[PDB]
């Protein structure tokens, strides 16, 4: 079973906390990687109800199980905040244009 679903990829809670760190690395030593520069600030347009506090920020995670190096990012992504707390796991799947909506 899938512990997060986003659209047809499966993930399990060690594929997130894996892509979790790595972003964090990064954030934490002021590095980005690829086109859209991860990781970045997620400003949360759409309202999500995340337990931990702002600011935001987000990593794409990989259906692959590869840690995300600079090519195409996919359509997912783990938000972590400063404090390296997992808020929450998006997807572009199942959303119209570039919006986002959970992963279940
Ligand atoms: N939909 C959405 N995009 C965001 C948000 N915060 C930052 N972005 C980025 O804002 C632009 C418009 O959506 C994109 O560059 C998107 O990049 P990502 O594809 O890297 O998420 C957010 O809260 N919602
Ligand atoms: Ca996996």
């Amino acid at each position: 079973a899938c512990d997060y679903t986003c659209g047809s990829n499966c993930y399990s809670s060690s594929d997130v906390s894996t892509a979790q760190a790595a972003g964090y690395k990064l954030h934490e030593d002021g590095e980005t990687v690829g086109s859209n520069s991860y990781p970045h600030k997620y400003n949360n347009y759409e309202g999500f109800d995340f337990s931990v506090s702002s600011p935001y920020y987000e990593w794409p995670i990989l259906s692959s199980g590869d840690v995300y190096s600079g090519g195409s990012p996919g359509a997912d992504r783990v938000v972590f905040n400063e404090n390296n707390q997992l808020a929450g796991v998006i997807t572009h799947t199942g959303a119209s244009g570039n919006n986002f909506v959970e992963c279940t």
